């Protein structure tokens, strides 16, 4: 156990992504917090650069950036279950998908909260409304009908995007919003369930209510 560590603060959908690609390699590990109010010495020594987690720590050693965390965990235990796709294009398409995720679609939603007035508030919700419609024409392209992104298997897509669900859903409440339908994304709704029970998932997948208080609690 104790030569697989991950430094995370909890809850959060990047530290969620690490969990997952252990739970579904079935590789053994020690979950070191991060508690509010401090930064650690191990977290400023492991992630210097950034300061933030997730850090996985393989012997000793520290690989931050949770993407880069879950490939590595692909590569390392290529015995269990495969996370990335196995064809180079379906790679490269999940890899753009998770990108556009951190890079454009996250950070949008999270301004919504720091918006200040109505107008710029709304504006926002539409442009996290617009990139589930683009996620939900991924999903049918990804998926070829079957359950996940990653296909017949939960997948690297799948743990991406699965793991901002949680902060969508509080997103939602919070704002009196319904950016996911059966209107506008039908798949993505299925798929919310097929993820959030997956069982290397719903051991360690958020309530939205949870998530909404804990919201409150930062408010400071
Ligand atoms: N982009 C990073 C996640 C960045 C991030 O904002 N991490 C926060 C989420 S609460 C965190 O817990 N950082 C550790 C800390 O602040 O103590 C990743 O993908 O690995």
């Amino acid at each position: 156990k104790s030569d697989v560590k991950l430094l995370g603060a909890w809850p959060s959908p990047f530290v969620m992504r690490p969990r997952i690609a252990l739970n579904i390699k079935s590789v053994e590990y020690e979950f070191l917090e991060e508690t509010l109010g401090s930064k650690s010495q191990l977290l400023l020594e492991s992630n210097p650069v950034h300061k933030k987690t997730p850090v996985l720590i393989h012997g000793g050693k520290p690989i931050c950036e949770s993407l880069v965390i879950v490939e590595y965990i692909d590569e390392v235990w290529s015995p269990g279950p495969a996370i990335l796709p196995s064809d180079p294009y379906d790679r490269a398409l999940a890899r753009f998908w998770a990108a556009y995720l951190d890079e454009k679609w996250f950070p949008t939603m999270r301004n919504i909260a720091a918006a200040k007035d109505e107008e710029a508030r709304k504006a926002l919700i539409d442009q996290v409304g617009e990139g589930l419609v683009l996620l939900e024409d991924a999903f049918s392209k990804c998926s070829k009908g079957k359950g996940f992104f990653g296909g017949d298997q939960i997948g690297y897509l799948d743990i991406a995007f699965g793991s901002f669900l949680g902060w969508l859903r509080a997103i939602e409440k919070m704002n009196g919003v319904k950016l996911m339908d059966e209107t506008r994304t039908p798949g993505l709704l299925k798929w919310a369930n097929s993820f959030s029970s997956h069982p290397a998932v719903k051991d360690v997948f958020p309530e939205t209510e949870k998530l909404v208080e804990f919201a409150k609690v930062l408010a400071k």
